[PDB]
Order: structure tokens, then C-alpha cells, then sequence
């Protein structure tokens, strides 16, 4: 016949897919409704709060800058002044110790470049030596191994397509 | 002999590499020196500028908040007040037009899901059909082609290592 087989290959799963999804998705409507209701009831008071916020924030803004802005600004001038006076001499001293730290570190870099090279050169020499014969078999096995994983994925897309196509 | 050949395979290029590099890199010292000098001569005036900045910025800070802070705070109250009064009704109206825009758009999604599916299903059906025979030859050529590029890189690392190793 051309019914049981046609339907089987047709793929009825798709129907339940969009049907089941859309069915539960319908709830989205209810959710939005509730949100709106809360937004309205909350809006009422949310308005008084916003305005009441700028009111207290406004008077507190200038009322805070006076005492704070004055103490902070004042303390800052005196704080920086002293720090600067001491930072003046310390600046040169620190620069000397720091300038030497960086320069000194670079010093070893000169002799380290040659020594390191000999180390990295010999290190790779031995490794590469063993990697030669190991790579031959390594890549060899990858051929079939990598194909196994690919074949599986290829069968999935080919199978899903064949069935989905029906014919 | 064991000189001309030993040196040739040894790789004298490395010597000129670090030598030439370090040679020009030496300039770094001079650069740092100049920077320091400029930092000192600039520091002198940079000090008066920093302090003179907080002085004018301090008096201008509060002197600006008075006129500005007042206009902004005042204008903001009258600006928001009016905007809110009109936004009250417009809010609901807009929500209606917007709520319908999103919902309406989703409407077509229901019938589009089925129609689109039939389109994407048939589209891949034909493509995959031709991709089958095309993939066979596609991957076949990739074997040798991909190997050509790999071989080149493999010869570089193998060549550089062999010569660098000398022995």
C-alpha cells in the first residue's frame, strides 16, 4: 500500500514537534499578560518614587557636596601636596632602582639567548628524532580513526535526509 | 676537512641574528635617556599645572554646579514632568501597537514553519543529491592536495632541523 509506508517515511514527528512546542509556547501569552498587570500596579507607586528620588537626591546632592566636596577637595590638596613633596626625591631614587632592575634583567638575556638556543636546539633534535618514526604511525592510524568519526556523522545526515525525503 | 663544512652546517646566521638585533637594539638605551631628560624638564611645569588645575577646577566646579546644576535640575523637573504627563497615556497606546506588532509577526511564524520546512527540505534534497557524487571526488582530490601543502611545511621544519643539527 501507499499509506503506512508513506506516513512512516513521511516523518510525523515533525507534526508533534511544532505542535508540542507551539502548544507549550502558548503560555507566553499568559506570561505577558501578568507582566503588564504588575507593570501597571507598580507604575502607580513607581512614579512617586522616581520623583521623590530626585527631590531627596537634589537637596542631598548639594548638601553633600558642601561638607564632603569641601573635606575631600581640601584633604586632597593637602594630601597631594605632602605626597608630592616626598614623591619628588623618591621619584628619582625609585627610577634608579627600577631602571636598574629592567636593565639588569636584560643583561642575562644576552647570554641566555645563546645558552637557551643550544638547549632548545638539542631538545627539539632528540624529540623530532623520535617524532619522525612516531609520526608515521600516528598519521597512519588517524586516517582510519578520523574516518570512523566522520562516517558516523555522514551516516546521520544521509539517513535523516533519506528518510525525510521519503522517496 | 671539518671546518668549512662544519661551519656551513653549523649555521653562522644565528650569530649575525642576535648580533645585528642586539646591535640596533642598543639604541634603546639612548631613547630611555632622552625620555628621562624630557620627563625632568617637563615635570617642573607639570607640577604647577597639576596644582593650578585643581585650583581653577575647584572654584569652577562649585561655581558651575550653581548655575548649571540649578538649570539642569530645574529644567529636568519641568522636562520630565511634562514628558511623564504625556508619556502616561502614550505608554498604553504604544504598548498596544507594539504588543500587536510582536504578536502579529509571530502569527505568520506558525504557517511559515510548515512552508519553510518544505522549502528547506526540498532545497537540501536536490543539493545533497549532487553533493553526493561531487563530495566523492572533492574529498579524493583533497587527499593529495592537502598533502602537498603539508609536505612543504614538513620539509621546512625537517630541513631547518637537519641543517641546524649539523650531524
Amino acid at each position: 500500500s501507499t499509506f503506512s509506508k508513506l506516513r512512516e517515511q513521511l516523518g510525523p514527528v515533525t507534526q508533534e514537534f511544532w505542535d508540542n512546542l507551539e502548544k507549550e509556547t502558548e503560555g507566553l501569552r499568559q506570561e505577558m499578560s501578568k507582566d503588564l498587570e504588575e507593570v501597571k500596579a507598580k507604575v502607580q507607586p513607581y512614579l512617586d518614587d522616581f520623583q521623590k528620588k530626585w527631590q531627596e537626591e537634589m537637596e542631598l546632592y548639594r548638601q553633600k557636596v558642601e561638607p564632603l566636596g569641601e573635606e575631600m577637595r581640601d584633604r586632597a590638596r593637602a594630601h597631594v601636596d605632602a605626597l608630592r613633596t616626598h614623591l619628588a626625591p623618591y621619584s628619582d631614587e625609585l627610577r634608579q632602582r627600577l631602571a636598574a632592575r629592567l636593565e639588569a634583567l636584560k643583561e642575562n638575556g644576552g647570554a641566555r639567548l645563546a645558552e637557551y638556543h643550544a638547549k632548545a636546539t638539542e631538545h627539539l633534535s632528540t624529540l623530532s628524532e623520535k617524532a619522525k618514526p612516531a609520526l608515521e604511525d600516528l598519521r597512519q592510524g588517524l586516517l582510519p580513526v578520523l574516518e570512523s568519526f566522520k562516517v558516523s556523522f555522514l551516516s546521520a545526515l544521509e539517513e535523516y535526509t533519506k528518510k525525510l525525503n521519503t522517496q
